[PDB]
């Protein structure tokens, strides 16, 4: 899975966890196997303006 | 005149200022004919680590 997300809202990618990522956007099951991989893309996705 | 600086350094490239960078790396002339043109460059000069 991929997906774009600011910088405040990388811990609510967790098993068991809330927020308005994990309630409206993408939510991981309770018992999830598998790896968070999150890395900062100001070089690819900011801009000007 | 082409270099990279710091941000809080962008200001200490003028005519008349004080500074690390005006004292010791760049100094303008009081009788500057000219144009200062500073762009931000975390996508291309910055890398993690």
């Amino acid at each position: 899975d991929s997906f774009v997300i600011r910088g405040d809202e990388v811990r609510q990618i967790a098993p068991g966890q809330t927020g308005k990522i994990a309630d409206y956007n993408y939510k991981l099951p309770d018992d999830f196997t598998g790896c968070v991989i999150a890395w900062n893309s100001n070089n690819l996705d900011s801009k000007v303006g």
